[PDB]
């Protein structure tokens, strides 16, 4: 399928282990895919202090369009050094490996794989 819903469980930043998924853009993208198929990604809000505290590239959930079944549809766009790798919409937030926190919420959305 081209699109797959997901529920990522949304994390305080300060409760995150594993602060990013890796040192390159390319693999970023790919470990964020991968985490996101197995059910081991998380999902922090961006508000002020949120990035400095995690680690680069970053890995973003995009809006890609304007809601299927209360999910929203998304695509991921990394950032290394203030370049961005992909064009998309409003940020829903940053991805990181999930490896137990307990969320504050879940984020439904329609992922473009």
């Amino acid at each position: 399928k081209t699109h797959v819903q997901l529920s990522l469980p949304v994390l305080q930043v300060r409760d995150v282990l594993v602060r990013g998924f890796g040192d390159s853009v390319e693999e970023v993208l790919s470990e964020a895919r991968q985490h996101l198929k197995d059910g081991t990604c998380g999902l922090v809000e961006v508000e002020k202090g949120v990035l400095p505290q995690l680690e680069q590239p970053y890995v973003f959930i995009k809006r890609s369009d304007a809601a299927p079944h209360g999910h929203v549809m998304v695509e991921l766009v990394a950032e290394l050094e203030g370049i961005q790798y992909g064009r998309s919409g409003e940020t829903l937030g940053v991805l990181v490996p999930h490896v137990g926190e307990i969320p504050v919420a879940y984020r439904k959305v329609l992922l473009r794989k």
